[PDB]
């Protein structure tokens, strides 16, 4: 019938430009660095790149505090450099997705400087200003990055709202003039050729009228509460109608905090809101409610979450799929086994998973090499503003010791994902000729692009091969998905089907040998690929013998 939109069959790579490639030795990656490496990304098989924020910013939160939405961050380069990136991507037939951060701006944005000057400034309701209560904050709202979500301003005596950093005042979507300004800013980039937009914390745009205090229950999970604004979808539909209706850009919502069952409201194509979702049920499936502790899970929980998420897409919706990003620990460390003897095998098995999932996959920079968490030794080793927030909220309050915080954030901190890309084994893994803004992982001597690119057996080569297979196998992108045994906690097994063709994906998550018995009436037809396998099954095989961390994709009859 109709073909599938390009984005449903594409493979995306996420670049965090601050930590990708530096070309002027200042220790921070830039545009020229990324443009120099498009041949590398093209070679991997990448169709589209999502870059983290690249706009003018004080960098209190590395790009997510934007001080001017129409200028390029001075660290990344100039507008000319940005256009050059765009041109060079097009030459390779690649597409760019930019990050859109409009839940909040920097406090150095001209809007907010105006806003805070007086209660009668024309920009006063571009943000949220309220009177304190009982000599306190307007209410009990906590901030993601520590302390109250209300900062008092001596200039007027009132408090402004900030879900995140104090230097990230929330934008007031209730004001139509603000919305119209945001819509114009979006066109500015869209008119430049941008192929896609990912929306930062898209679900927190609408605020609760009256700002009543959160219940104690709500305080336990405040992130979810902030996604329950009564006008949220009215605003997203308006944005689609006034902007995305006139372009052919793909839209991707970061739906952080929302209960899974509300996700279809964002992505159902009929609702004319967003095209794709980034959900966090999977990546935070073993994260405690405080967002820094870990809870033990098994493969059963992993696969069951996936099943739930996939079913939420339904017939008219569409999911992204990812195992890593700039806000989360490294995929091989988190979901695999980063011990030296299991790192490569487990990193390949997760690749097999990532690239055979129903949805649009995003590969986070470095995971194609099998980069790992970083061995943090003290709390001063973290740049992240969110860790400082945990220290404020849990250490300074005596709820936990600094040692307890450290033990735990070492495994969960975003900074695990932000150590410089490991290009070779020159000084600082070839990321910079100067001093990196965040220290490079010492394992760069073993884990680096230059060593993997030539080696047919490397983690890179395996990802490259999977990207080829997927590209050539329609059922592996847009096919149906079925978990064969949601209760099995050793071996992940499922099928992808399209137009009478069925493929079986089988992945041992155990560091021990395991067996797998195919469903009654199903038999192996071909073996497309395996990792950690000494021999493929035989045509006709009705069961599989699996090595530790073995993965494979098979066409069945
Ligand atoms: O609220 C969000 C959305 O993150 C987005 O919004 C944040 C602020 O703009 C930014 O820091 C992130 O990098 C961006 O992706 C959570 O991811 C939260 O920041 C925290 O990481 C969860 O424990
Ligand atoms: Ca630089």
């Amino acid at each position: 019938k109709p073909g599938a939109p390009w984005w449903k069959s594409a493979v995306f790579y996420q670049v965090y430009p601050r930590s990708f490639k530096d070309t002027n030795g200042d220790g921070i990656g830039d545009f020229k660095g990324l443009t120099e490496k498009l041949d590398y990304l093209k070679g991997l098989g990448i169709d589209a790149i999502w870059i983290n924020p690249h706009y003018a910013s004080p960098n209190t939160d590395n790009g997510y505090d934007i001080s001017d939405y129409r200028e390029v961050m001075k660290e990344y380069g100039t507008m000319e450099d940005f256009d050059r990136l765009m041109a060079e991507l097009k030459k390779r037939g690649m597409r760019l997705m930019v990050d859109v951060v409009i839940n909040h701006s920097s406090d150095q944005h001209e809007w907010f400087k105006s806003s805070r000057a007086s209660k009668d400034n024309p920009y006063r309701d571009y943000y949220f200003w309220r009177d304190g209560k009982d000599g306190h904050e307007p209410n009990n709202y906590p901030s993601f990055f520590g302390g109250s979500a209300w900062e008092k301003d001596p200039v007027t005596g009132q408090y402004y709202l900030h879900y995140f950093g104090r230097q990230q005042p929330d934008l007031n979507w209730d004001t139509p003039k603000l919305r119209e300004e945001l819509y114009a800013m979006l066109r500015f980039w869209l008119d430049k050729g941008v192929s896609g937009m990912r929306f930062d914390t898209v679900a927190t745009y609408s605020k609760t009228p009256g700002f009543p205090d959160l219940t104690p229950e709500q305080m336990k999970n405040f992130a979810e509460a902030y996604t329950q604004g009564p006008n949220l979808h009215r605003y997203l539909q308006e944005m689609h109608e006034k902007v995305f209706d006139h372009y052919d850009a793909v839209t991707a919502g970061e739906i952080f905090g929302a209960p899974l069952n509300q996700v279809p409201l964002f992505i159902d194509s009929r609702r004319k809101e967003l095209d794709m979702a980034f959900t966090f049920d999977l990546i935070r499936y073993d994260r405690a409610l405080d967002r820094w502790h870990t809870i033990p899970r098994t493969l059963a929980d992993f696969r069951q979450t996936i099943d739930k998420v996939d079913a939420i897409a339904g017939e008219y919706g569409w999911n992204t799929f990812f195992l890593g990003n700039h806000d989360n620990p490294r995929a091989v460390s988190h979901f695999g086994d980063d011990r030296p003897q299991w790192r490569e095998a487990s990193a390949k098995a997760l690749a097999t998973v990532t690239l055979t999932q129903r949805g649009t996959p995003f590969i986070f920079q470095g995971d194609e090499l099998g980069m790992t968490n970083y061995p943090f030794k003290t709390l001063q080793d973290f740049d992240d503003i969110e860790v400082k927030g945990f220290f404020q909220d849990y250490v300074e309050t005596g709820k936990a010791t600094a040692e307890e915080l450290l033990t735990n954030v070492a495994l969960t901190s975003r900074d695990n994902a932000r150590t410089p890309f490991q290009w070779d084994d020159s000084a600082n893994a070839g990321f910079t000729t100067g001093k990196p803004w965040l220290k490079v992982n010492p394992n760069y001597t073993e884990i680096n692009a230059a060593r993997e690119i030539g080696d047919p057996k490397s983690v890179y080569s395996f990802y490259r091969n999977l990207i080829s297979i997927r590209h050539e196998t329609p059922a592996l992108s847009t096919g149906s998905y079925r978990d064969i045994d949601p209760s099995n906690a050793d071996v992940y097994a499922y099928t992808r089907s399209q137009d009478g063709e069925t493929y079986l994906v089988v992945v041992n998550f155990k560091a021990e040998p395991r067996s797998f018995t195919l469903p009654d009436g199903m038999h192996i037809a071909e073996t497309l690929i395996e990792s950690s396998s000494p021999a493929a099954p035989a045509a006709g095989a009705a069961s599989l013998e699996l090595q530790p961390w073995q993965s494979g994709i098979y066409k069945v009859k």
